């Protein structure tokens, strides 16, 4: 259980620590969501080809939890289409809520997210990110 607890730590800090798509996209729809209580910000860019997802960006700072989330969830949506974009983020909310472990779709690392379901206050931090990209794609509707 120790060495399992580790291994959960590593990848969320590998995320964390090496985080995937940091920066600012040309040409791209920018949304910004705060978390005022735990302190997390984020600063969501997409390129958006027609309803594709071409491209996706971040910059924030907040806790590890919230910034791997935002890493793993650019990485995660690259390249989908805005619907199955929607998709994986109402999956990935009912999977931090504990409703339903739908791994139909292969989340590969966000599913590590699950172990914040733990404490209930966090899943906000986990959810930051994807709450931005709804906000990104009811944004170019
Ligand atoms: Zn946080």
């Amino acid at each position: 259980n120790a060495n399992l607890d580790t291994l959960y730590r590593q990848v969320i800090m590998d995320h964390y620590k090496n985080p995937r798509n940091k920066g600012v996209l040309n040409d791209s729809i920018v949304v910004d969501m705060n978390n005022p209580t735990c302190g997390d910000r984020i600063r969501l860019t997409m390129k958006l080809d027609g309803d594709i997802v071409e491209d996706a960006k971040f910059e924030g700072e907040g806790c590890s939890i919230s910034m791997a989330s935002a890493s793993m969830m650019t990485q995660a949506i690259k390249g989908k289409d805005i619907e199955t974009a929607l998709s994986m983020s109402k999956i990935f909310s009912d999977m931090m809520q504990g409703k339903e472990y739908d791994d139909s779709i292969d989340l590969g690392d966000i599913e590590a997210l699950q172990g914040v379901s733990k404490f209930p206050a966090r899943i906000k931090c986990a959810t930051l990110s994807w709450k931005a990209l709804e906000k990104g794609v009811a944004k170019e509707e």
